[PDB]
């Protein structure tokens, strides 16, 4: 259970990281995004 | 504890999923979003 | 392990909360965002 939750949490951290990059790019207009 | 963390993680997965949909819609202009 | 996962999950909840605020601001044009 815990090891599977570690994996789910790691997947969430990657997804949140990607969302942060995308949202920052939208907010700041990076490269015209 | 673990069962409550499972629920928190599931809530995060739903919220991240919704954010991904919204951010993709913003990025791609889906339906004029 | 569990206590560390609680902390990671709490960090994710804060990050997702911030993303929701930013994405809602982008979607709704709040304050011209």
């Amino acid at each position: 259970e815990v090891e599977a939750l570690e994996k789910k949490v790691a997947a969430l951290e990657l997804k949140v990281q990607k969302l942060e990059k995308k949202v920052e790019a939208l907010e700041h207009g990076w490269d015209g995004r």
